[PDB]
């Protein structure tokens, strides 16, 4: 649900550090344990 | 505590790629745009 | 490639008008 | 305000391009992280 949703917020943390991370020196990682976590909530 | 806000956009992205296995990079640049405003 | 977003920003700091380009880098970030 | 006090990051980042014409990835990675956290 929306409690769900908000566990997955730290998914998206860890994906905005690796973008910061690979501007100064792949993220795609951080990026499907992103949209794994949203899965799990959207069922 | 946004992700909820955000979880509309997760749906047209779980639609879309229902629809393609039937590119859907919009749809995600608008989850990453909506996750990335908060 | 995001970089002309970053250039943008270097050239910013170095010069709130540096945190509209870190949104349109980030947006970018978002897109790439 | 959060973003004045990532400033002292662009410095680092100055003083390290005036000494590598004399890398400095290090120093914009902790100013991109900086920015980010705003």
């Amino acid at each position: 649900r929306e409690g769900c949703a908000s566990r997955c917020m730290k998914y998206n943390d860890e994906l905005e550090k690796c973008e910061a991370r690979m501007m100064s020196m792949d993220c795609e990682q951080e990026l499907e344990d992103l949209l794994y976590c949203l899965d799990h909530c959207h069922s």
